[PDB]
């Protein structure tokens, strides 16, 4: 039988438990989430800076789809499936400046940067060849909140419909987003269900016992997790730390947005880090951890901070979700886990997980 | 349809064939054996020495279950699933001395060494929190014959009920078991069904043509394979060998015990080797090959003997079961293989396989 | 439901599309092709030279079957499944000179080079032992066109019935086949469905934009693709090239033969290259690329030509089929691809793919 959840699941965060374990492991559940969620939701893939000039392009992979996003020669941003309409060879790789046409490496069909077939050698001698039905196949792309979202659902509306108020709130958290520049990217294929990874972001319960240096800057004594409409916001005061961030009143901002992209405006509010979750299968999630600074020339504090994120901070969260994925298959882990919400909605309250899982639940009725 | 065997399968070792090949490869058969056998049988995991002191612990993995076995501060031996009752993080890794409490690396819940939840930060502010239903989840553990068995079946009786007479017989084979100390462990994930591996132990037919040095010490001319009640015993005379064991009348003892742990009391009778089979899936078996000596300081003969087991002896049996697993999927291997039992029950008689497979058969009615 | 194709599929190459994508990826489709095609078709495995002397043997692996082909002491060529009739251990490995008997490494049963059981130790003391039903299990083998084919279907006729006229045509393309000697073998497990790989051979559309040096010798301006009866022939003029073949009127011959072996008689017509496709699963194909020269002592031109094939030529075709396999799973690749046939049947016409896929289609009614 299809694994279905009650609509009220996690509707009361004061008395709630995570999903039954079959939702973090089941291949059947993933195929449903893959199609009902990730193929019909707006997926954040990059900061605007990576696509701000004509011919700039990037490629991404999410739920088995190789996607190209490319700023046309006409400065129009478009996105395409990265597969040739003739025999299915891939078209571009990596990121960079596209040439003025896209030439498929197999049979050298050409496409304008708008996906239109330009020249397909010998096509005028092939009977009934359909040039207009031989273009690159597009999908939707939207620049929102200074970032770039794709949608595989032709009928999708816009990213504001999916995250009402988010751009408005993020621009109050960070006023320099348009100026940010990608400083560093950690790519990691992570053996954990995408929802386990959102779980791990939605709470600060684990800060003290898992993250020394971070918990020393970001004071979770003054910390609140507000829920909204398909996103939430964690904010807290902070001070200079020699185990994380160093050097008036520093602040921390942590937005989770549906389905699984998270935006961080750490202390100082002049830079961002962004976690991108690109699910592969039920126990596999590709993660981008991006560090953005407004200056292209990095200071040492920024580079050192980068290495701190790579070697110290991120490995503690990688190690955590990977062990959780292993443990929740054990017959000793009885089904579900308790979400440690408190009435006060304290800094260590886990109520964030319940808002998230209640939304997920609506895709399993 | 479910693959079922006749109850008389291999009930007459004089005229018997191994399982139809689907029993060494089928994923469906493994899931049944995993649940009907390995989750309801006593599984040997270690010698008593590894758990003789308060706070000593070991971890094992069998049929997808990470297990912790730990001698309490109160000297009581217990075993637990190695997963935290809160979010499912794993609790301990490796082996060693546990601290006085078990602290989960994720959210720092604490547990006494008896599994009881000690302190779960913020729990007194979570509504309806169930502290007694938040302890580590236990399973059964028993010290028998100087070794340690776990059972995932709450209702299990004891290891003597599963191997009647075995401790009695093993203590006559080796009188120094309580004094043994783990001298060396070879860990190998082996691409062979667990039953293929028992198959390879249950006969001496292959000694001559596969194991020069061993067959030169253990004379299989004076060799008998006795069956009992869920175990069997292979014993034979031996002499000093410069290709295996060197330096009144040396003896060899080889006990197979249900489902798949084997105890060896090689010539001299003052040490043991033990094969532990921890099945992973239908074509995958984790193996521990343990060498135990009563002295902690190894002589060179013992260390050299260890290396002999690692580099010479064990690889010949690893290579054998791995090729068999490959070969029995071939359409040229017609279904089953003949068990070369002789009327005399000679040293090279394969009748041991039939006793084993007849017992396995009782789980496929 | 079973994926079935119309019998007329690709019967009109002027208006045709490749298979719906499920035929290059489906596990169910592969199991059918594996059994309805590869277990009932003649499979080319080697040149005659590798098996021309008594006791010469080779092993191959195709669709999960380890096969031994061995020239008896009596000079009779035979083929066997490479698995022992007793316990299923593999019998021979690699290629070389077999001893006068085949001794199984496990229990030392012996077999004459004709598969007959010779001596099975202790067999005269095993009740009802069936020596005649304990021989190596054979399959059909045929030397045709100077090469060696196996057939897993006991009832198969001969290779000429499956490729009428092929030996006759190949001997007109190359008159020195009996003199060829294996100069080099590239083994590659390729992540592409076997049909994708045949696809890539059946056309010259991609020569210009994917293979500089080759397209500079083999002029595809004078190039024709003739279809026949379960094989096709691509031939073209050529000239000396410093980017492929160097140094009266050079010719190129390229035979595809059912199901997926291809024979090349490149310019000069004094050597051959042969592609052997041994499918593993729906997205996996083992490939042998063999270079044959009539001299055992290689000149430098020949060795340099070999390295050209290894490092330059073959990687461009490996990279192509591997990207195609990735791309055709994308939801952006809409189902099928157009086969760029022209009325003229030009050198770049893709009509070859349609002949091939029409034959494949007959196995999915
Ligand atoms: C939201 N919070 C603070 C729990 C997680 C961190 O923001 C993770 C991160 O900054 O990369
Ligand atoms: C029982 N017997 C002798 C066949 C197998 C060997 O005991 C294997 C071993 O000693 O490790
Ligand atoms: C038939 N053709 C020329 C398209 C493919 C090439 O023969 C491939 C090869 O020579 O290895
Ligand atoms: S697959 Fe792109 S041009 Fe042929
Ligand atoms: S998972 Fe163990 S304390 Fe939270
Ligand atoms: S498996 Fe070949 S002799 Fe036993
Ligand atoms: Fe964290
Ligand atoms: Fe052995
Ligand atoms: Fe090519």
């Amino acid at each position: 039988a299809v694994e279905k959840l009650p609509e009220d699941f996690c509707a009361n965060p004061d008395v709630a438990w995570t999903f039954p374990k079959v939702f973090y492991t089941s291949s059947q559940v993933f195929e449903h989430e893959k199609e009902a969620i990730f193929a019909k939701s707006w997926i954040c893939v990059a900061h605007g800076s990576e696509l701000a000039q004509p011919n700039d392009y990037i490629t991404r992979k999410v739920i088995g789809e190789n996607i190209v996003i490319i700023r046309g020669k006409d400065s129009v941003l478009r996105a395409f499936y990265n597969v040739c309409p003739h025999r299915g060879h891939e078209l571009l790789s990596g990121s960079g400046k596209a040439k003025n046409v896209i030439t498929c490496p197999y049979h050298a069909w050409t496409f304008k940067l708008d996906g239109s077939l330009a020249l397909a050698r010998n096509c005028d001698h092939v009977e009934s060849f359909d040039k207009e039905n031989s273009s690159m196949v597009p999908l939707k792309v939207e620049e929102y909140a200074g970032f770039v979202f794709i949608n595989m659902d032709e009928n999708a509306t816009c990213v504001e419909d999916q995250l009402p108020g988010f751009a408005e709130r993020l621009n109050q958290a960070c006023g320099v987003i348009k100026d940010l520049k990608l400083a560093a990217r950690f790519v990691t294929e992570t053996p954990a269900n995408w929802k386990v990874i959102v779980d791990n972001y939605m709470e600060c319960y684990h800060a003290g016992p898992a993250h020394p240096g971070f918990a020393d800057s970001v004071q979770v004594d003054k910390y609140w997790h507000t829920t909204h409409q398909n996103w939430t916001l964690q904010y807290g005061f902070a001070r200079s730390s020699e185990k994380s961030f160093k050097l008036t009143d520093p602040e921390f901002h942590g937005f989770w947005t549906w389905p699984c992209t998270m935006f961080n405006v750490p202390p100082g509010s002049n830079f961002m880090t962004v976690i991108y979750e690109f699910p592969v299968d039920a126990e596999t999630t590709l993660q981008h951890y991006d560090i953005y600074f407004t200056n292209e020339e990095l200071t040492q504090d920024q580079k050192d901070l980068i290495e701190w994120y790579r070697n110290v901070f991120r490995p503690e969260d990688l190690n955590l979700v990977e062990s959780v994925q292993r443990g929740l298959k054990s017959r000793g882990y009885r089904g579900q886990g308790r979400i440690m919400t408190d009435k006060q909605r304290s800094g260590i309250s886990e109520h964030g997980i319940a808002y998230f899982q209640h939304l997920v639940a609506q895709y399993h009725q």
